[PDB]
């Protein structure tokens, strides 16, 4: 994928930032791992991702992280090193799950423009 078809919602700093869940919960969703800090409640959350795109759709997810208005990371969808590969359907499965889990904790969740355009959104 040419840097032309690489979407980067997050900076290098954001991608690699260390973050700790106060009330960890994780889940393997097929070839993906979903992490949510359950201590996070009643907040507006924005999902941001870096992924490749082809034929007008997300092709391969590098990383997705959920940010609070203040810019703290409180959630994540990441590929499992072992499972080789994933589809956009895997990524969308994982996004619905992450959104559900965050809403369980009274959060309001939005996705980035690029996520909306390339994966999430009918």
């Amino acid at each position: 994928t040419p840097a032309s078809r690489y979407i980067t919602d997050m900076t290098i700093e954001e991608l690699s930032r260390d973050w700790f869940m106060l009330m960890p919960k994780q889940k393997v969703e097929g070839p993906l791992c979903i992490r949510i800090d359950q201590a996070i409640m009643d907040k507006n959350i924005m999902l941001k991702a870096n992924f490749s795109v082809i034929f007008d759709r997300l092709e391969t997810l590098i990383l997705l992280r959920a940010f609070t208005e203040e810019g703290a990371i409180v959630g994540e969808i990441s590929p499992l090193p072992s499972f080789p590969g994933h589809t956009i359907e895997d990524v969308k499965n994982a996004i619905g799950v992450l959104i559900g889990g965050l809403e369980y904790n009274d959060n309001t969740v939005r996705v980035s423009k690029t996520l909306q355009r390339f994966a999430w959104g009918s």
